[PDB]
């Protein structure tokens, strides 16, 4: 397949697939349109939504179904049906979470005050959870590395943006986080991607 | 397998696994707890929330993850890893709309202020996107009935307690919820459950 990746110039929701081709080491299209673009790119969208990714000319969208769709048949997945239960569970808990913030909020002082509630009275109870969850083992899921792995280390650095001490009770999610950037694939994605706030 | 979903007395996030069973003809425990007794159970749960589905003595969460679970190697998967990843992001597509609303909200202002906006201005143009989506298919995706089918067809059930003119002006997605309630199984599923508002 030749692929074809629509996103804006940040990591957002598309980060998740562009790691999973790092990884696999699959080359992609890595399109980054700009504002200006986006009323002529969204009008060729299916539900007006970005990420896409064309696969031989076929639009597929929604990030995590696209994500879920290339770590299919690959040591990514989870190993056993239960496993990729697991994964797949932990990756929405994630993006449940990312999801309770107001990206879009037009009114900065609003924005701002409701991270900082979400950050402060929230995510402990989440940091907490996935903690007690990964307890010391070295992956969130199996005895190897998964897209979860990869989801949880994207979702906490745009966290940490936001929220430097986040993870300040947590070393076992930062070893895990750390862990990730290690990989070799990742680690030479992470250092040669745009840089962006998010 | 020993199956055992525990969720509250409605509909919610919990139906779509109550269809797949149906569907499937797999009998389970349909638990359904109440109000008094959830701080307990809660404090129990890895993650605090629910639907929770175990298995043979193996707790599964997540709605969406154990739906997918649930149909893996069934005929309500796509029949292609494509298709199984267009199901997986219309299933998103409709998530991503449904957790829009505030259904946790206290300050009865904001919320009835939130559900009035977002039915009055963003329901129709899903609905259109849909539309046009579905063209003049018989399913969502390919030529066989998925669980995606049914997700709209919950989805869609809720948003018109809400909005009983939603649909006026698309016939074909009128007609797409009656093949899905039409199906033996699913039928008898409606007609014997709960009656819950949602
Ligand atoms: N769901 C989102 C969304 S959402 O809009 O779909 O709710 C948004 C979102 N990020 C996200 C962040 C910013 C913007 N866009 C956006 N919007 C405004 Cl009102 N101002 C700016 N300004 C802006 C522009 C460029 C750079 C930085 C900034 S700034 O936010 O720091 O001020 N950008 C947008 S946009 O696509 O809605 O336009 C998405 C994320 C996510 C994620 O789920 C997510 C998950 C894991 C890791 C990261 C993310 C994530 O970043
Ligand atoms: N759950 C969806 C979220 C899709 C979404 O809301 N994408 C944003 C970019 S982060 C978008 O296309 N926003 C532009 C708009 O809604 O107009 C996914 O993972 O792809
Ligand atoms: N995306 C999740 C959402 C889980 C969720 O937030 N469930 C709610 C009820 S719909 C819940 O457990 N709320 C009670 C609580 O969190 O205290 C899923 O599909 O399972
Ligand atoms: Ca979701």
């Amino acid at each position: 397949p030749n692929y074809k990746l629509t996103y804006f110039n940040m990591r957002g929701r598309a980060e998740i697939i562009r790691y999973i081709f790092a990884y696999l080491d699959i080359q992609y299209e890595d399109h980054r349109i700009e504002q200006a673009d986006w009323p002529e790119i969204k009008s060729t969208l299916p539900f007006g939504k970005i990420p896409i990714l064309e696969v031989d000319g076929l639009t597929l969208h929604q990030s995590l179904a696209i994500a879920r769709y290339l770590t299919k048949n690959t040591d990514l997945a989870g190993n056993t049906e239960m496993e990729q239960c697991h994964v797949d569970a932990i990756v929405d808990t994630l993006d449940d979470f990312m999801s309770c913030f107001p990206w879009a909020e037009k009114k900065q002082d609003v924005k701002e005050q409701m991270f900082n509630e979400l950050l402060t009275y929230n995510a402990p109870h989440l940091m907490q959870d996935l903690d007690t969850y990964l307890g010391g083992r070295e992956w969130l899921i199996g005895m190897s590395v998964t897209w979860a792995d990869f989801y949880w280390e994207i979702c906490s650095t745009t966290l940490l943006v936001f929220k430097p001490d986040l993870l300040d009770n947590h070393p076992r999610l930062v070893t895990l986080r750390k862990k990730v950037q290690a990989i070799p694939a990742v680690a030479n994605w992470i250092k040669r991607r745009p840089q962006t706030k998010l």
